């Protein structure tokens, strides 16, 4: 990620964007009965509980681009996934905007809740006063879209979630890079087939689980990734590490596919308006932004083919086995590969690859420690061959301290329940104690275990 340009909205002829100052969080009445230690995120210079500059840390993602070109092995990485996907038979032609819209098969209807995005947040115009979902209606939308047109700039939000303590005394706020419904629209319509085609097929020939239910795929993941073990590891910071040659090759895989291979630079070279500052940014991908689970997948299987080739030699694809979700990654070769080798191959491309699970040392990994999407993995007790997707209790604990609207706790207990039975009897009875121990939470409805189980089953 390098910014580029950076000036005055005022001398660009653009607005300033207001964005909220203060969390919506706030304890609920479970914060004394759980144990915790995040808070609310940072999200103004003004904080107290800061200690280096907000701004400072805010725009330190971009380090810049690393100097490197396209070498053999990328243009392999890329020739072989462009041939595990053509075995999908994808449709190149572009969706109805009424498919765009109101979605199709293995295409989600378009969030109605979310913001429109520019300029829509500064005219107060919202979503659901373009489409109608109601009467299905879209004539407002269209004048829209032939009004603002497209390629605007994206607005940056502050991520306002809980974080922990070191992160609030060093600024680390997550962005959201909002993309304009009316982008939104144009990349549906365009890649719309893809984004299908991939929802309906997580696994190892997309290489990719965006669209899974973690339930059942789970069980799925140990025969996709039949190799002598298993891999993962993390990213420094992911999205602005993304040099600009990727998304050459990831232009290649979706030429070799008969798609638009230059929209996606739009991604690449990217406008923002954060406050009152218009800017522009060479390399990365836009943290948070609307459509890019998948391209980010496809980034990711093209990375991993290519280090893989640079860490080394007489290496056979076809035996790679990979499956991602951005940039979260866990993959497979059919002998014993060694990460830490993998991971410095990253370096000369501008990657930072360490250890999975913020680990000391690139130790071996096993489905008994391994992670993916955050969710670990534990044998069913009954049905040794369903695969449990495990959350981390501390994780549930911490949330339901917390509240952003206090009418709706039943929705957010309900939530966790559904993540939290997945570790255990035990655990589950003692989550239901601890929330059954006040008046607010005795009136809640919590699934039992044995109904959520039963319901589980009943999924395969
Ligand atoms: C994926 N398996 C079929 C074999 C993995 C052997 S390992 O426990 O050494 O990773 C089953 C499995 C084993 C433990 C946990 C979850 C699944």
């Amino acid at each position: 990620g390098q910014i580029q340009i950076s000036k005055h909205v005022k001398d660009v002829g653009l607005p300033s964007i207001h964005t909220p100052t203060k969390t919506k969080l706030q304890p609920s009445v479970f914060y004394d009965i759980f144990p915790g230690s995040k808070e609310p995120a940072v999200l103004t210079e003004k904080d107290p509980r800061l200690k280096v500059d907000f701004d400072s840390a805010l725009f330190s993602k971009y380090k810049g681009n690393t100097e490197c070109s396209l070498n053999e092995h990328i243009q392999v990485a890329v020739a072989h996934y462009s041939a595990q996907l053509a075995t999908l038979d994808i449709d190149p032609q572009p969706i109805a905007m009424e498919d765009s819209v109101f979605g199709m098969d293995g295409l989600e209807a378009l969030d109605l809740n979310t913001s429109a995005g520019y300029p829509y947040v500064t005219l107060g115009i919202k979503k659901k006063d373009l489409i109608n979902n109601k009467t299905k209606d879209i004539s407002k939308l269209k004048l829209a879209l032939d009004k603002y047109d497209v390629d605007l700039p994206m607005i940056t939000f502050l991520k306002d979630e809980l974080r922990k303590k070191d992160k609030i005394a060093a600024g680390k706020t997550r962005v959201i890079e909002a993309s304009s419904i009316n982008d939104t629209i144009l990349f549906r319509t365009v890649y719309g087939n893809l984004f299908s085609k991939f929802h309906l097929n997580p696994g190892v020939v997309t290489g990719c689980a965006v669209g899974c239910d973690p339930e059942t795929f789970w069980s799925k993941i140990p025969l996709m990734l039949d190799g002598d073990c298993i891999m993962a590891f993390d990213y420094t910071n992911y999205d602005g590490s993304i040099h600009p040659i990727w998304f050459k090759a990831l232009g290649m895989v979706l030429d070799n596919l008969s798609f638009n291979p230059t929209l996606i630079n739009r991604l690449c070279n990217s406008k923002h308006i954060f406050k009152s500052t218009y800017y522009e940014v060479e390399g990365g991908v836009p943290s948070g932004c609307s459509g890019t689970s998948i391209f980010n997948s496809m980034i990711n299987n093209i990375i991993i083919r290519t280090l893989v080739l640079d860490a080394y030699k007489h290496i056979d694809l076809d035996k790679l086995k990979i499956i991602a979700y951005g940039d979260d990654v866990i993959f497979s070769y059919k002998y014993k590969l060694d990460m830490e080798a993998i991971a410095k191959e990253g370096q000369k491309y501008g990657l930072t690859i360490t250890p999975a699970d913020k680990s000391s040392e690139f130790k071996e990994l096993d489905y008994g420690n391994v992670t993916f999407l955050k969710r670990g993995f534990r044998q069913d007790d009954k049905y040794k061959f369903l695969i449990h997707p495990t959350f981390p209790v501390e994780e549930i604990y911490e949330s339901i301290r917390w509240t952003k609207k206090p009418s709706q706790m039943q929705e957010h207990v309900l939530s966790l329940c559904h993540l939290m039975w997945h570790n255990g009897p035990e655990i589950y009875k003692d989550f239901e104690t601890k929330i059954r121990s006040v008046s607010a939470g005795r009136a809640l409805y919590i699934p039992p275990y044995e109904l959520l189980r039963h319901e589980w089953y009943e999924k395969f």
